[PDB]
């Protein structure tokens, strides 16, 4: 299951979709316009809409008055403390790829299907193309769409837990130190190598394209159960990126000779600190994000490919 | 997975076992004997090539022909191993491995490679206390890496081999570039300009897949991997996709002579534009004993022969 | 000095030009009208033009009486028979990259400058657009243009057979299925032993060959330089490196090795090194003086743009 | 010339050496004894020996009174005045030698002391006969290009280094857009972390930990390498190096980007900054135990593992 209605590759409402969650790539020009008329289409079929507070603040929103007749039906939350796990069925992101990881930042446990929309350059993880935006909205309400279940990390930090879901990866590197970052990594409780360099990239199949793909990484697609790890710059000629299965436990340290502490990022986000006495403990989670596709899995993953990373032109 | 034959469990007692030799070796011959005496003195059916018996290194000793008079003898001509062993013995390296998943063309009972000298990816037993070893395994206390295989169709306008390191196609005499079109699902994901392409199984992940720039992935995730061989180029990164997929490699209409398939560094063939190439996962996988555990071993093997991340 | 009469960058001629070779891709359908218009321009300016003997057989090029009229007046020279050496003031080249590297086999010396034409292919060598070819034939018949001197290996088989190689030379495996372990001593000291299918030791203009494909870096030819790199090594360590051009390379077979070696210059004509065989190569006196548009710097990046779509998005 | 005396590969001294400083790698307990011991050796030949003055501000070197009366002849400060160098403790010490000259460098004898080392060939035992081979004039030398670096604010500071100059993202987590021109060329923007621009000597440095091939220290080139760039065919290149590099940010760029050379002091360039990379006419020598291939090789295969099995 996923969502209070929405379950499963293809997708099932069971009970129609009432609640959508709209994210917007918070300070844009480009994006007020399709926001707006996709709020408005939204409402046309009674269908509760939910925007983030910080969304509807903005002053180039509360300044027209002709969207604001329909502004007044919007479920805002606040996200100081709103709960909203259990309140939304599918939903709809606009901007980038940078906008569905914040999407995964919102639901930490199970999240409803997502239907990314690129509006401007290009993206990754965002298939549907703004135009004729009515129809495919439609299609996906009516439950005739497929999806592919992205695998995300559970992450733990223990400081001598936060418990974080990552979509990408999680990044552990070194900060203002321009020195060489010594850290050791086990698997399973066995010590299989310590990285001397930048840092690591130990991602996901999603995120193989990400930062992982900037260090040398593989293509892998998302559908496989697997876990990279792939070093930044390593002070090494032959330490190349592997691939582990799904199901094994992974931890990172402090080795106990090592000079400078570490910095452990989040998908770019939540960019803190561990010194010795600290350890990060990585999984896979049990709760994938569901990203609902245009036509099919590999070949919308292989045109990404194309367009994006232009993979194999000429 | 043989006739009798994640934990190996033996349902009846192991009977019939298959020992196989690398052949035009000398170094292997007082530990073939040695092994080859041990396994009769409990009563159990051994198995040799017949090539392996009229050698002549073999045949001039008279203390090791009182015992070699009960070995079951198949020719590879008309003599099909089939499901009647149940435990294979492997010493050589890894090409010996290799040529046990030859003569294994469906399913395929356990394998204990033993890397007598020099270093072997897919052999992790030490030919000393082989005795305990063995009997341990007889018994039934070892767990076993369930390596995957491609099944692969040659259609010329079938051939029904199965690989378990790769699949290679390439150039032979020909000295310029070569240009293939690859199908994933009945769709154009891409040509490939160059050498070639390396697609592959978990196991040969650290093979000739490895020497072209390929990630290392464990025998345990199900994947099949597409990495190249000398690219022209340079956005043209291995990939990795699911198991479940079939892959069609054929000639491209505009190219420019003839492509050669070659199945785990063996028989080669010649594929011309009528000719195409279907990949999928086989569903007989390779059972390999490990000492202690698949990653351990794993990355033993990385660290011993491929030297991943020394100092 | 480069040829009988041009010497050097900027191209001088001290004495005017009057031969000049015209070399075609052979066997081909769409540069038979630029090769008549430019061959009939030629001669317009009463400069001698030498051809191919086998490019004069074509069926396609007596078949047409217009230009028999022109074909009367061709130098004609034939391959192994006939040595033009020093007897052409400057080469045009029709068709690609590979073209200027046959340009580089007939010319085992002194090489005179080379105005490669691009038709129908993009080239990495080949800068110059056929279009408005008079004006640009024009200006490099004045003196007016910016040379690069291609640096060549000059490598000899010990088995007394010499070649020069523009891009590189490659000694690898061939039927073999196994791998192969060749050792190369630098200065006579053993400085490495390769087990995989081969190495691709080259030249600062072959970087962005077959060279490239196998992971090396992107070499500029102005740099005095010689590469190393491999053919998929069985080693996560054997990084392509990079040598002096004033260094001595020696090739062979280690005692301990299985199979021969075959070896192979700028994609040519293939021989077989068994244990008893040597290959030394040494960076050549007789550099490939190759005629840009607008310099050496933008048009390699120019090169690198377009051709390999270095750093693109 | 190299030095107030030292000049040219063979070295010849043409005065005999009388002043030599001798570089010690910080707070390394390790290398006490060696310093204390090559310090008296050096002094037994009535010859001026130069040590920085925060080595002798150590604690633990003047408890030790045996070594007080060779101390009292120091030549210590807190260019023009040294004829070689001898430097203790690993690679870092001998950046730390080019940055203390600007200009001309004298020769470098660098020693590796409880570390293995690319650039440090010598080893310490009989350390007697190599420093007497190295004053006579028997030696050979590797002639090290560095770059001169001129970071130019909307105030001019000029830096020569030896391994690379980095220009990456610091606190940073988004990716860095950064413009490189060519002799006033645009030839590329790089999106990522940063780029490597280096010496051959840097060859073997952080940039091979970015793909970056090896260059024999003989090969006159300058490096270009990214830094894990979003772009998979950003093969890095080489450059001749009479060459001029001019490094901006682009002017649609979001944050701004740091500069470090040779992993030391680290400076900001906003928009109105740009770093201009030359190769300097003050090469680096060091001088080498048998030869400078196979002492290359000899690092490569020790240091980096350099095709091992
Ligand atoms: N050197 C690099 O390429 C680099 C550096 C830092 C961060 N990153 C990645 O940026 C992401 C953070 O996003 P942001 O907050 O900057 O938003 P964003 O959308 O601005 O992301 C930055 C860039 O990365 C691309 N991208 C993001 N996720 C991707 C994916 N899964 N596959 C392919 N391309 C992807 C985007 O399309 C965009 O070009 C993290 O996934 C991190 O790994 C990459
Ligand atoms: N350039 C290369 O690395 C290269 C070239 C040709 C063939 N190969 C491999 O050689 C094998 C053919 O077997 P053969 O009996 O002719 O040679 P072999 O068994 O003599 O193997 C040759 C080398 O490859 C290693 N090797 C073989 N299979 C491996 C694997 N799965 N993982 C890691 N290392 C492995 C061996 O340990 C040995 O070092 C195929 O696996 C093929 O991919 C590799
Ligand atoms: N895997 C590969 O990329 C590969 C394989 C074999 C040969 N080659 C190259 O092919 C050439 C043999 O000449 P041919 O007449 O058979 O080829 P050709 O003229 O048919 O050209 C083949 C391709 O190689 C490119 N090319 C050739 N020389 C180049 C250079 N110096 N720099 C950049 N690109 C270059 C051409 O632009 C074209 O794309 C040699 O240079 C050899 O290195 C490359
Ligand atoms: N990811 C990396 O590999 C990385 C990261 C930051 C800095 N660096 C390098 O560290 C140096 C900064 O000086 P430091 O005071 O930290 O010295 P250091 O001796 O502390 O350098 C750290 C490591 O780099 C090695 N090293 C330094 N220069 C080298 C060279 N030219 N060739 C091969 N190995 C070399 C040293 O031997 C040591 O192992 C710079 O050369 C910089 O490029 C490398």
């Amino acid at each position: 299951t996923f969502g209070p209605k929405a379950t499963v590759v293809r997708l099932t409402w069971n009970k129609s979709p009432k609640s959508v969650l709209v994210i917007k790539k918070m300070r844009d020009a480009s994006l007020l316009q399709p926001f707006k008329e996709l709020c408005t289409h939204l409402m046309e079929e009674n269908m509760i809409v939910y925007v983030e507070k910080k969304v509807l603040e903005d002053p180039a929103i509360a300044s027209d008055e002709s969207f604001g007749a329909v502004k007044k039906k919007f479920t805002t939350f606040r996200e100081d403390y709103d709960d909203i796990s259990n309140q939304i069925d599918f939903i709809i992101c606009l901007g980038g790829d940078g906008t569905l990881l914040y999407a995964s930042s919102l639901f930490q446990g199970s999240v409803p299907p997502v239907m990314a929309f690129h509006l401007g350059s290009l993206g990754f993880l965002t298939p549907f193309s703004f135009e004729n935006f009515q129809s495919q909205v439609t299609q996906v309400i009516e439950g005739n769409a497929a999806v592919v279940l992205r695998s995300r990390l559970k992450v733990r930090v223990v400081k001598e837990a936060m418990q974080y879901q990552v979509l990408n990866e999680v990044v552990i590197d070194r900060g203002p130190s321009s020195y060489l970052s010594n850290v050791d990594v086990y698997l399973d409780g066995h010590l299989i190598t310590t990285v001397q360099g930048d840092g690591v990239i130990v991602s996901t199949p999603t995120g193989s394209t990400a930062y992982a793909a900037a260090a040398g990484a593989s293509m892998i697609h998302p559908n496989v159960p697997a876990i990279m790890i792939t070093p930044i710059c390593p002070h090494s000629l032959s330490f190349r990126p592997i691939v582990v299965p799904a199901g094994v436990e992974l931890k990172i340290m402090l080795s106990p000779e090592a000079r400078n502490t570490a910095w452990v990022s989040f998908d770019g986000r939540k960019r803190q600190e561990i010194r010795h006495g600290d350890s990060i403990s990585i999984t896979t989670s049990t709760y994938p994000l569901p990203s609902i596709c245009v036509r099919d899995p590999v070949s919308d993953w292989f045109e990404s490919l194309a367009q994006c990373l232009h993979w194999n032109v000429r």
